């Protein structure tokens, strides 16, 4: 089997992407944030504290003839941005782009933090990291991809995120029309539960490529590109007036600037992020200070190849017995 679903930016900045997901019988369609940096499929629901729901579409298990309470199971998750959610668990039928999994753990939110409530466009998350990170207790649950894998034509999914435009998540096949050149594959460590890999270096604009190993994770659920402070300083030093602002929380730059591109290495191959992809617009409405899309990872503990980097590529998440990542230009 295969599936194919369009993923759409939630706003004009590509802060995140939503993909429609069918849950239950009859189908209830929710727009979920596919997150290769976490491993829980959780949804706003009929159980979510009413004051914490503000415009989201909710899953109502009592209206699904295939929903079953997973008795005793609870979940609770905290994300790198400080947001969080928790609740109980049902199993139900879940379909993405025509690919159906029966018995998928659907984690129903009883509580969500304010950032979730405040984002009316995201009805929940669909985790695509390794199932060892799943938070369900006392019996850890499998991701949608893990459950689908055996049925897929090939044990892979691909992320093709658009810049200010829709893109595609495919399951079970590699669309050879969706990229240019060849796909370069690179080793993955699953030791931390992430799609963790080592970039071979970087360049700023038309500058020379610096060969240096950068360990990080491919994370569709993180907006920006978080890299070591040395690398980030080298990038922003090429932008007149750019500076790191402790009050804003990162590098800012004059909105009048033209940003240089940023290249990262995948083995001997190179992925070029155009300068425009690094512009996240005014820090506040009407400001002439703009927020940078490349930021330091120094306070995180890990480097994160988020959407800024991934949307410059066609990315293969290869879930073979030994997982690997593939990157192609597009």
């Amino acid at each position: 089997s295969t599936g194919s679903a369009t993923t759409t930016p939630i706003d004009s900045l590509d802060d995140a992407y939503i993909t429609p997901v069918q849950i239950g019988t009859p189908a209830q369609t929710l727009n979920l944030d596919f997150d290769t940096g976490s491993s829980d499929l959780w949804v706003f629901s009929s159980e979510t504290t009413a004051s914490e729901v503000d415009g989201q579409t909710i899953y109502t298990p009592s209206k699904s003839t295939t929903a079953k309470l997973l008795s005793g199971a609870t979940w609770s998750i905290s994300y790198g941005d400080g947001s969080s959610s928790s609740g109980d668990v049902y199993t139900d039928t879940v379909s993405v782009g025509g690919l159906t999994v029966t018995g998928q753990a659907v984690e129903s939110a009883k509580k969500v933090s304010s950032s979730f409530t405040e984002d009316s466009t995201i009805d929940g998350l669909l985790g695509l990291a390794f199932s060892t990170l799943n938070t369900v207790s006392p019996t850890q649950q499998k991701t949608f991809f893990d459950n689908a894998k055996a049925s897929l034509d090939s044990p892979v999914f691909t992320a093709d995120l658009g810049y200010h435009a829709p893109g595609t998540y495919n399951f079970g096949f590699i669309d050879t029309t969706a990229y240019t050149g060849s796909i370069t594959y690179t080793a993955v460590s699953t030791k931390q539960g992430f799609w963790e890999w080592t970039s071979t270096g970087y360049a700023v604009g038309s500058g020379t490529f610096k060969s240096t190993s950068i360990d990080g994770i491919a994370d569709t659920g993180t907006t920006l590109l978080y890299l070591p402070a040395t690398v980030v300083s080298a990038y922003w030093a090429q932008v007149s007036g750019a500076k790191s602002s402790s009050s804003v929380g990162g590098y800012v730059f004059p909105c009048s600037a033209t940003l240089p591109s940023f290249t990262f290495g995948v083995g001997s191959a190179r992925i070029v992020i155009p300068g425009d992809y690094i512009d996240f617009g005014p820090i506040s409405t009407g400001s002439s200070s703009c927020f940078g899309g490349i930021q330091s990872s120094a306070g995180i503990g890990i480097n994160i190849f988020g959407d800024v980097a991934l949307k410059a590529a066609f990315v293969v998440f290869n879930g073979a017995t030994t997982p690997t990542l593939g990157f192609a230009s597009k």
